[PDB]
């Protein structure tokens, strides 16, 4: 089967924790879009706001909602330790009724990009060198090895620029599947209007694949803004949105696992989010 579904945070906009009723609020209304719908979830942490290592009150709100999940833990800023800690409890306290909603596991977003010459500059915070993100990936491997996870398939998500970095060839090596990160939205160094937003993503992807040696490339994040600043040629409004979803996303959905960016975030600059805050109201026309 293919995923298909959206990208959520921990927190809500204003950086707020979220908890297992917000996460089930979520899940239902990106059900309640279409009627193949939008049924699975990425996370970025295993943790749950608020805590040192809990795990993340998602994994509840999806085992009531039957919501497919692709896990993340969070590689970058030395925390690795207590996302491996939030994972073996989730697997303690929530059993095969978690395990049978795992899709992945994603170990790492975007901590190549980050330990990249520009994305040095994106103040998004530290990286990881290749080579600590493979032991991390080994660390993951051994963790749930013998558990209800065994059988959850790893990857890593980053931007095809530092996909096709070719300093970072060893990680594609240790993985199942590779997790791809990218925006036209953000591209300002090409001729990223909207005009060309299918054409840049195509471009983008195939880059991605090349370095894949043969394996499956997910669409882990892409997504287009309805409001906020101008990038390059890109602008964020509503009609963008709508040509960027029925251009790129809707080929994607139900063919290509992806995961939208993302379902709603209303008070967020630039916000990416497809649906009003009352969970109901879309930004645009969602049919394909
Ligand atoms: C293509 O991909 C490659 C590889 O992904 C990428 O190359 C990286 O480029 C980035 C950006 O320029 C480099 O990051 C900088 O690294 C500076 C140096 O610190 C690093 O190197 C230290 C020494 O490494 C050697 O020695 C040790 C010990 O002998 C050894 O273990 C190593 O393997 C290596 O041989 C190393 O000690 C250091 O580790 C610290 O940081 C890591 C980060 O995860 C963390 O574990 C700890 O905090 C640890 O203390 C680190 O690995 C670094 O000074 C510099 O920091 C600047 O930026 C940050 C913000 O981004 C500021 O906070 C800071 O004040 C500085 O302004 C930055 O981190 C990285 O070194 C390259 N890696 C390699 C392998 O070459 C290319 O850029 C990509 N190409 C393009 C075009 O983008």
């Amino acid at each position: 089967a293919v995923s298909k579904g959206f990208n959520y945070g921990a927190t809500k906009a204003d950086g707020s924790s979220k908890y297992q009723a917000d996460f089930k609020k979520d899940f239902a209304a990106a059900k309640a879009l279409v009627e193949s719908g939008f049924t699975s979830a990425r996370l970025y942490t295993m943790i749950q706001g608020g805590t040192t290592n809990t795990p993340i009150e998602a994994i509840p709100a999806a085992i009531e909602e039957k919501t497919e999940l692709l896990l993340g833990l969070w590689a970058s800023g030395g925390n690795m330790d207590n996302e491996i800690a939030a994972l073996k409890s989730a697997i303690s306290q929530y059993g095969d009724d978690f395990a049978n909603l795992v899709v992945g596991i994603s170990v790492g977003s975007e901590d190549m990009y980050r330990n990249s010459v520009t994305g040095s500059k994106s103040n998004a915070g530290p990286g990881v060198e290749p080579e600590e993100l493979v032991s991390y990936i080994q660390q993951v491997r051994s963790t749930i090895a013998g558990t209800g996870l065994s059988d959850a398939s790893i990857g890593h998500v980053d931007t095809w620029d530092s996909w096709t970095n070719s300093s970072n060839s060893d990680v594609v090596n240790h993985l199942d599947w590779l997790g791809f990160d990218g925006y036209p939205y953000y591209q300002l160094t090409m001729e990223n209007g909207i005009e060309n937003a299918k054409k840049l993503f195509d471009e983008s992807v195939e880059k991605t694949k090349s370095v894949a040696n043969g394996k499956e490339v997910w669409i882990t994040e892409t997504g287009w803004p309805v409001t906020g600043p101008q990038e390059g040629d890109a602008t964020a409004s509503p009609a963008n949105a709508k040509t960027y979803w029925d251009e790129v996303g809707c080929p994607l959905f139900g063919n290509t696992n992806t995961w939208w960016y993302m379902l709603e975030d209303e008070g967020a600059s630039p916000s990416f989010g497809v649906v009003k805050s009352d969970l109901k109201t879309p930004q645009f026309d969602l049919s394909c």
